[PDB]
C-alpha cells in the first residue's frame, strides 16, 4: 500500500540524451538511430528571439555550425532539416541504445515522466500532467531546453513532449516530437499567456478511488448523483464537466472498491461545497488532480516494464 | 523555476535489478559485481514467518536452491552466507553494468530515490524521505521486497535502503545494505509498530526557502526570534527541535534569499499558530517536510550528473 508521485524509470531515455551547441547556445537534444532532435530555437542569437525568421536563420548555416556531443563522443553532423518547430540533425552514427520507441501526441488531462536534462546530462525525473490550457507545472532550469517527456507502454517508450520555453507565470510549454507545439504557443519572445486553466475532474476521481483503496474512507457518503446534476456543480468550481467516458474509464476502480461513479461524484461534491475542514486525503489537503485512472491502477495493482 | 518532487534518473540502478526465487517466493536482488543481495526473508515459507531460525534455514539450503535471473539470462550461483539481515548470493558471472557505488547508512529527515521493482523489473521512481521514528512512507505492493533507495553523487551511487516490509499501519520498513534494520524492527511477522512521527524541521525551512525563490512570499513577517523560543513552539507542534548545525545547513538559501534563518522561523512560528487560511505554498495547503536543504539547492541551483 501507499500512494506517491511515481514517474517511469528513466534509464531507456537516459541513454539518448547529448548536448547540442550552435554558437553560443548550448541546451539537450534526443538522439535516436542517426537523428538528434532538438528545439529550433538553438540557432537564435539574443537579437533574433525577438522576431526570428527560422527559414533564413537555418539557411545560413552549415552542419560544421551544429557541435553535437554524447558524453565525451563527438557526433559529426552530416545533414539538417527543420520540420516545424523540432532541428532533426542527421549523424554519421546511429545510437546503439536507441530502445523502441514511437512519437506520440497526447491529451490534456494525461500525465508523463519529465527527465529533466543539463549539458546533455541528466538531472532528475518527475511526474507531471499536461494541463487543460496546455501548459505543465514543471521545473525547469535555464538550460533545460530539450529536456523530454515520455511515457512507458510495456517495452516500448512513448516520446510526448519535448521542453521549449518558461511562460512569465513560471510554467512551461512545449511541442510534441513532431514539432507542433502544444497550446497556442510560438518559439519566439513575446508577450503570450496561458489561458484560463481547470481541474482535471476525472483525475480527482481517480485519486479519490486510490484514497478509499488505502483505506482513507471519510469523505464517503451514502448519496448518489447523475451526470448533469454534478456537471452542474462542477461548472461552478472551474472543473472540467465529466462524460460517460470518463465514466467507463474509471469503471476498474468502481469494480475493485464496489463503489459506483456516481455514488463517487456525491462525495466529491459534497467536498467542492463544505471543503475538508482540516482532513486530508492521503496526505494532502487540497484535492490532487495530476493522476489519471491508469496512473492509480498502476500503482494499486502493480504494473512493471521491460 | 517550478518546484517538483523530483527523483534521480535512475538508469544507473535499473541495470543491477535481477529475480530471486528460493522454493516458492520470488522477489527482487540487487546484482553488484559477482554478488546478488537480497532480504534474507525469501528462505522462509509461510510456517516459518511466525518465528523463523534463520541459521537453520540457511543451512538446510544449497546453491541450487537459489533461482537468479537477468532478464532471460540465468545466473550460476555459486555460494551463499548471510550478513545480518541480507543474504549474499556468488554468482559465476559479475555485472559488467556494475556502476561506481557505495553502501551508506542515512539518518532521519535525509531524502532518497526508490526504485520500486517486481520480478526484477523496474515499476516506477519516486523520492521519499527517512521519517525520525526509521519508517519511509513509500509505495510498495505484494513483490516489492529488494526494492532499493538510492541517491547519486555525481558519478556514484551511494545505496541506502534495502525494502523488507510493510508495517500494518501501511508504512515500510528495511536495512541497509550491509543488512542492519533501520529503526527497532525483525524480519519476522509480529506485533512491531511504528513510533511516534515528528516534522523534520529543517526542511520545512527549506521548502520555505524554495517557496520564495519561486515567488510565493505572503508568510513571510518583520520579526525574527531565537532558536530557543521557537523550539519551545516547535515542541508543542510536534516538530523536531532546531539545532545550530541545521542554521549552518540553510546557510546557503538564506544567502541567496537575503532572509536569515532566525527571521524565516518567525514566519514559520505564526504558521503553525494560525495556520495558513486557504492560502497555499508551492502548490500545497500542508507544511512539506520531505525536502532536504540540498534538495532545495539542486533543484534550484540546477546540479546534473553522470
Ligand atoms: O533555458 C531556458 C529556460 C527554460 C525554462 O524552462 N526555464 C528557465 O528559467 N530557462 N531558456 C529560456 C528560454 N530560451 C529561449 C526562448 C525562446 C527563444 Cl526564440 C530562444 C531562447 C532559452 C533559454
Ligand atoms: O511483498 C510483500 C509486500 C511488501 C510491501 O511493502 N507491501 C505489501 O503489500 N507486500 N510481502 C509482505 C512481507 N513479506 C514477508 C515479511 C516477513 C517475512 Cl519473515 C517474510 C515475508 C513478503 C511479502
Amino acid at each position: 500500500s501507499g500512494f506517491r508521485k511515481m514517474a517511469f524509470p528513466s534509464g531507456k531515455v537516459e541513454g539518448c540524451m547529448v548536448q547540442v551547441t550552435c554558437g553560443t547556445t548550448t541546451l539537450n537534444g534526443l538522439w535516436l538511430d542517426d537523428v538528434v532532435y532538438c528545439p529550433r530555437h538553438v540557432i537564435c542569437t539574443s537579437e533574433d528571439m525577438l522576431n526570428p525568421n527560422y527559414e533564413d536563420l537555418l539557411i545560413r548555416k552549415s552542419n560544421h555550425n551544429f557541435l553535437v556531443q554524447a558524453g565525451n563522443v563527438q557526433l559529426r553532423v552530416i545533414g539538417h532539416s527543420m520540420q516545424n518547430c523540432v532541428l532533426k540533425l542527421k549523424v554519421d552514427t546511429a545510437n546503439p541504445k536507441t530502445p523502441k520507441y514511437k512519437f506520440v501526441r497526447i491529451q490534456p488531462g494525461q500525465t508523463f515522466s519529465v527527465l529533466a536534462c543539463y549539458n546533455g546530462s541528466p538531472s532528475g525525473v518527475y511526474q507531471c500532467a499536461m494541463r487543460p490550457n496546455f501548459t505543465i507545472k514543471g521545473s525547469f532550469l535555464n538550460g533545460s531546453c530539450g529536456s523530454v517527456g515520455f511515457n512507458i507502454d510495456y517495452d516500448c517508450v512513448s516520446f510526448c513532449y519535448m521542453h521549449h520555453m518558461e511562460l512569465p507565470t513560471g510554467v512551461h510549454a512545449g511541442t510534441d516530437l513532431e514539432g507542433n507545439f502544444y497550446g497556442p504557443f510560438v518559439d519566439r519572445q513575446t508577450a503570450q499567456a496561458a489561458g484560463t486553466d481547470t481541474t482535471i475532474t476525472v483525475n480527482v476521481l481517480a485519486w479519490l478511488y486510490a484514497a478509499v483503496i488505502n483505506g482513507d474512507r471519510w469523505f464517503l457518503n451514502r448519496f448518489t448523483t447523475t451526470l448533469n446534476d454534478f456537471n452542474l456543480v462542477a461548472m461552478k468550481y472551474n472543473y472540467e464537466p465529466l462524460t460517460q467516458d470518463h465514466v467507463d474509464i474509471l469503471g476498474p476502480l468502481s469494480a475493485q472498491t464496489g463503489i459506483a461513479v456516481l455514488d463517487m461524484c456525491a462525495s466529491l461534491k459534497e467536498l467542492l461545497q463544505n471543503g475538508m475542514n482540516g482532513r486530508t486525503i492521503l496526505g494532502s489537503a487540497l484535492l490532487e488532480d495530476e493522476f489519471t485512472p491508469f496512473d492509480v491502477v498502476r500503482q494499486c495493482s502493480g504494473v512493471t516494464f521491460q
